[PDB]
């Protein structure tokens, strides 16, 4: 019962903060994790080891030349709650491609046999940015099986999902991929709480949890390290570890169903987001 | 002497929208300019348009199984000043390529004579969210010059720019892509005039603008068009005015030379934004 878990979302959203504490519960719990941070934007694995910013494969890689050289003990950060950490790293810019970077870390720690251990999770962070080549690597590759779209009350975040699910839906039909659900992230909006629901539901999934906005993780931030760990007496605390029961009992894997634009534009509309529009399209004043 | 530049930028800063007045004020201005959508996530074309949603080529070319079909009608259409406005096509989602797919469009052009017309300016509507192999395409494949990122006074839209940057390095031995400048998008932000300008020095460019954040931007927008079009009389229609100005203009074409992090942290620092770190890690 090793769960091969990845979370995707858009980025500005919170998702990989969530996606840590996240774990920090799962470890609380007395599960083990490794963390496979897959964000060239965020920190992936920041909070957990305390470190503001962890070497990344290709950065390693990079100064030794190939993964040849790429010594375990180096990559592998040990963390909070024993927890895992390895920073996939994002391309060279201007110039490569996000899926052979992580690819690369892949088979490099199946190689390098990191995977084995005693493990419970294999958390990949991602970003629901562009689903691309690059992105559904993990997925076609197969290699997450079970995956969560960071949700919002947003029209990105909403459009995001969407496109990460097609995403599934052009591989599920091949293998084991599977989406547990949304997490609807706390973006103070009116209604949020149904809005995700309305889609989960459009869509095929249900909203694991939901995530209320609590100083206390921007407080807990600023300290460069997870909630948990702040004050697991904290509310927030059980906030999270919560979606941490949530996610292990989760029995929903589902193939997905993408929406239409229109859709997607109603609910939007509806639940009061995306405002009503006329036949206006003129003339500015001069009418 | 027809110009191939290109914005690029972070999404979710009016990118689309200033590119879009700007495009206008071109036409205001006389010039024949086309435009051409390469963003998956933004309007690229529309308010030329005045349409809901462009159909991109790639969208284009499906239907048919092949673009030797696609007619150059059905794929070029003829915005307001007579802009001509393309829409590359999103990368077919879990599956496929934006270079891959900006590419597609730019042959396609160009195998239709796209390219010819008489043209003053050609626009690359680009997504530096994260360039990677293919969001430098355009780049890479030498058919966008006249580099300008799109900043605003933000933690990760600048944190962007800089890689967007190191973009245009790469091809500095390449060769014939140089950055024209930034264009400060206003974010209400409280030294950002100061800021972005802080970057555009230690980057070694001009800010050549900010766009201010007014109203009558919005009011435009939800009409699907050009704040020109819309009230021309305005203090912004002006401003978009004053920026395509400065852009048939600036001759100040860098190899631009990126920062480190701190280097870039600091600033924050500097302006309060990304304010003091704390030292202590606990509870
Ligand atoms: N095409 C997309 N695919 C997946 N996620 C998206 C997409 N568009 C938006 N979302 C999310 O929204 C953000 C970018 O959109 P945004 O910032 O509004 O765009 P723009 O500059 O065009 O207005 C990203 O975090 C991205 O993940
Ligand atoms: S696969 Fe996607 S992320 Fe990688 S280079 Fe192509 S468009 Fe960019
Ligand atoms: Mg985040
Ligand atoms: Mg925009």
């Amino acid at each position: 019962a090793m769960r091969q878990c990845a979370i995707y979302g858009k980025g500005g959203i919170g998702k990989s903060t969530t996606t840590q504490n996240l774990v920090a519960a799962l470890a609380e719990m007395g599960k083990k994790v490794m963390i496979v941070g897959c964000d060239p934007k965020a920190d992936s694995t920041r909070l957990i080891l305390h470190s503001k910013a962890q070497n990344t494969i290709m950065e390693m890689a990079a100064e030794a030349g190939t993964v040849e050289d790429l010594e375990l003990e180096d990559v592998l950060k040990a963390g909070y709650g024993g927890v895992k950490c390895v920073e996939s790293g994002g391309p060279e810019p201007g110039v490569g491609c996000a899926g052979r970077g992580v690819i690369t870390a892949i088979n490099f720690l199946e190689e390098e046999g990191a995977y084995e251990d005693d493990l419970d999770f294999v958390f990949y962070d991602v970003l629901g940015d562009v689903v691309c080549g690059g992105f559904a690597m993990p997925i076609r590759e197969n290699k997450a099986q079970e995956i969560y779209i960071v949700c919002s009350g947003e029209m990105m975040a909403m459009y995001a999902a969407n496109n990460i699910s097609k995403g599934i839906v052009k591989y599920a039909n091949s293998g084991s991929v599977r989406l547990g659900g949304l997490i609807c992230n706390s973006r103070n909006t009116d209604r949020e709480d149904e809005l995700i629901i309305a889609l989960a539901n459009k869509l095929g999934t249900q909203m694991i949890h939901f995530v209320p906005r609590d100083n206390v993780v921007q407080r807990a931030e600023i300290r460069r390290m997870t909630v948990i760990e702040y004050d697991p007496k904290a509310k927030q605390a059980d906030e999270y570890r919560a979606l941490a029961r949530k996610v292990v009992d989760n029995k929903l894997l589902v193939i997905p169903n993408p929406i239409t634009m229109d859709e997607l534009e109603e609910l939007l509309m509806e639940f009061g987001i995306m405002e009503v529009e006329d036949e206006s399209i003129v003339g500015k004043t001069a009418e």
